[PDB]
């Protein structure tokens, strides 16, 4: 170990945003529970230890999604976490799309 | 700061989000790639080719100029992704950016 | 061999079947990895191309320990000195099956 | 100025395409003779815009074969000065073809 990455997952619609990473902090998924919206909260979740949250009354279109990935990254970055890569799927049955945002200490 | 440009095809859309991109850096942008107009709420730069259609090959060329265009300007290329929309036959695909500094 | 080798790892759901391309790729490495996927069983290797494959016919990874298998094949690659570089996804609709590369180059 | 390149990958039958105005002929001829290694041709070249086409109608390429397909890309552009620094990829339902692509840069 001694190398943490973090994986933020988004899944569209309704917005459920999930963050797994063995070295994040309370105090960051706070943070980004406050930029999102911009009073929802993440929940706690173990095996494997993630924080989900899920906006039931929201409804994003593609601008949003871009606005919510931007504020995930750049709070994220604030908290000395680099985005690495990413990759989406849309599922045409569910009409559903699942982006993921992957990050590195620096 | 952060930068993220999102491109859906066809027509091309190109829209740009990122409260640090510059004036500047849209127009040089604008003359690589009709102009892109600055809408607020998220703040956002939205530019329509609505008598274009870009093939896949054309497609390429556009995510190469975009890149470049805001490589010289300090952006760093740092993810990309992508999705097609069977119903609507759209493609979509999104570029990150950040800050040398 | 020019300048520093590189890997590719990919994975396919469900049931997860990972593989892990890449000359340089050690035994040492899969085996770290192989300890740490399940914690998140075997890689075979099969040549032509040069391959290591792990399935795992009784899991059903939903979404969530799909990020987490992620999560921990970059993480283990990361501190045997490969940096993650790209990644991407597809869904096909028929199979109902989705596939995720990982790209990695050599620090 | 910063020269990037992008290398597009579409599948089945195996069609690749590279733009970059920067990318020298040398480093086309390489990935020609890296690419049919990796699975078992030559790139052509077409204006407007400028670009590299490799065809391999005679082949079908399985999940595997186009890991290894961009594997070979990858450390072939590598060793040439190019860096990998981001990928996506969508598949199309109805044409049954999926197509990956690679963004490299010179820093
Ligand atoms: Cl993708
Ligand atoms: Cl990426
Ligand atoms: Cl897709
Ligand atoms: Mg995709
Ligand atoms: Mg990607
Ligand atoms: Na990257």
């Amino acid at each position: 170990s001694h190398m943490p990455n973090l994986c933020v997952s988004a899944t569209f619609n309704p917005p459920v945003i999930t963050m797994l990473g063995s070295a994040l902090r309370e105090e960051t998924v706070k943070l980004l529970e406050q930029r999102i919206p911009t009073p929802v909260k993440f929940l706690f979740y173990p095996n494997p230890d993630h924080w989900r949250m899920e906006l039931s009354q929201h409804f994003c279109d593609d601008l949003h999604k871009s606005a919510v990935f931007l504020t995930i990254i750049e709070g994220l970055e604030g908290e000395g976490w680099n985005l690495r890569a990413s990759n989406s799927i849309r599922d045409s049955e569910s009409g559903k799309d699942t982006t993921k945002l992957f990050f590195a200490r620096r």
